[PDB]
């Protein structure tokens, strides 16, 4: 589109999505797409100048 | 099974279910199965050996 941005800061959990590669460890996150408790969410936001 | 283990250790909330009979004091806690808001969730897992 002629004015979007799409993006993610954070949702409920402190590690911020695209460093995960920044020299981060962890051990079986065992990320999932349909909603499980005990895990954090993701808020996607869409942009139309502002 | 021969190598199984089946327990739950604690969700979101403080109390540890199987001491609730120790000598421990609540009003209308009023579990229910079905997910409702403003209660504690508990985690379930199963052992092959860790």
């Amino acid at each position: 589109v002629g004015r979007w941005s799409a993006s993610i800061n954070t949702g409920n959990c402190p590690f911020s999505f695209g460093k995960v590669n920044n020299f981060v460890k962890f051990g079986s996150v065992c990320f999932s797409l349909k909603d499980i408790p005990g895990g954090c969410a993701m808020p996607i936001v869409a942009n139309w100048a502002y």
